[PDB]
């Protein structure tokens, strides 16, 4: 009568990667010496947000 | 779908040197001897303002 191939069974899921691993927002400052002067000053900072299940980051 | 180069992260600051290292203002006087005379006298002074993060100055 009917001979089934016994293959018509399926299960399906989805995957996505919609975000980059890091986000960088800058809060740097300024360097204001006189002409030819020597000095040092703190510039500011830069926030590096870490995204989903990211544990170690290697940057350049 | 989309292959990111992972380069579009930036942080920016500014620098400026808007002033010369020194300012010189003069308060000198006068030399008033007779014709052919020998003497000595104090002339005056000259103020040398020092600008931002300047520590050592070499002048001519
Ligand atoms: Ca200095």
């Amino acid at each position: 009568t009917t001979q089934s191939p016994l293959n018509s069974f399926y299960a399906t899921g989805t995957a996505q990667a919609v975000s980059e691993p890091i986000d960088v927002e800058s809060h740097l400052g300024s360097i204001t010496p006189a002409a030819g002067a020597q000095g040092s000053d703190d510039i500011g900072y830069a926030i590096v947000w870490i995204k989903d299940q990211v544990n170690d980051v290697k940057l350049k």
